[PDB]
């Protein structure tokens, strides 16, 4: 079954495995310690960005809005934002660098203009998605501590929230189109779940890799002749030093999306 190669996998792999994948076609679901939680690293930018899309609903000039970018802005990787050291961008071009470069100065920018971590959480809240829990900013938020439950999320209320955010109620249309085409135009998921699909289904991801070994992405698909599915493959490691592992994602797509 989908369920023991799924558990044949985590027992092989050396960590925790966590997947839900639902299938618009039939809100029907796969399931595999969807209700515990893991640190979501990066995949967090997608609520981030989401929030000031929110906001951008009923403010026609916010995404436009220029924000002044330091050096003392820059954190351990923003590929991005140290291109424009002394410059502005604009939160557009910080929702876009957060969310297709991983970049983290990007994130923070958009935080803080937010207001901190407690009003991503917020926003969360205001989708309905009880579980979500921002605490941190930049790169502290991927220390990915076993059983810390800063920053963290289940499996299935990130692909429930995703599912609301890309193809449901959450936001108004342009901004969800907005959203779908940051999304898709990601480029740190080659090796992810990307992998472990045909190479010419349409996808939109948000990759995260953090300490012990934290792998995570989460993603929705549009295949060729069926609706939409959203999935989210997040794993984890017991030591602090443990290599990430993009293959195991992959292998998870793979195995959910099988025959279908
Ligand atoms: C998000 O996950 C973020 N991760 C980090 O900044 C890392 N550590 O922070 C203390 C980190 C550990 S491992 C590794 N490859 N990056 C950024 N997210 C992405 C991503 O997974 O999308 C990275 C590849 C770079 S940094």
């Amino acid at each position: 079954s989908v369920q023991q190669q799924l558990e044949a996998l985590e027992k092989s792999s050396g960590g925790r495995l966590g997947v839900a994948l639902i299938n618009t076609a039939d809100n029907s679901q796969i399931l595999y310690r969807a209700d515990e939680r893991f640190a979501m690293c990066s995949t967090s930018k997608v609520m981030a960005a989401a929030a000031v899309l929110k906001q951008s609903e009923s403010d026609k000039h916010l995404l436009n809005q220029r924000v002044e970018i330091k050096k003392s802005d820059l954190v351990n990787y923003n590929p991005i934002a140290e291109k424009h050291v002394n410059g502005t961008m604009t939160l557009a071009e910080l929702g876009a660098a957060a969310l297709q470069y991983s970049d983290n100065t990007a994130m923070n920018k958009l935080i803080a203009h937010l207001g901190g971590p407690d009003k991503v959480t917020a926003f969360a809240r205001s989708l309905g998605d009880e579980t979500f829990r921002l605490d941190r900013t930049a790169p502290t938020l991927n220390t990915a501590i076993p059983g810390d439950p800063r920053d963290t999320t289940t499996p299935l209320a990130m692909a429930q929230t995703l599912k609301n955010l890309t193809l449901g109620k959450a936001l108004a249309e342009t901004q969800r189109a907005q959203l779908v085409t940051w999304l898709k135009g990601n480029t740190t998921g080659s090796a992810s779940i990307r992998a472990g699909l045909p190479k010419s289904w349409v996808v939109g991801d948000k990759t995260g890799s953090g300490d012990y070994g934290t792998t995570n992405d989460i993603a929705v698909i549009w295949p060729e002749n069926h609706a939409p599915l959203v999935l989210v493959t997040y794993f984890t490691q017991p030591e602090q030093k443990a290599e990430n592992r993009n293959d195991i994602l992959a292998a998870a797509a793979k195995i959910v999306t099988h025959g279908f």
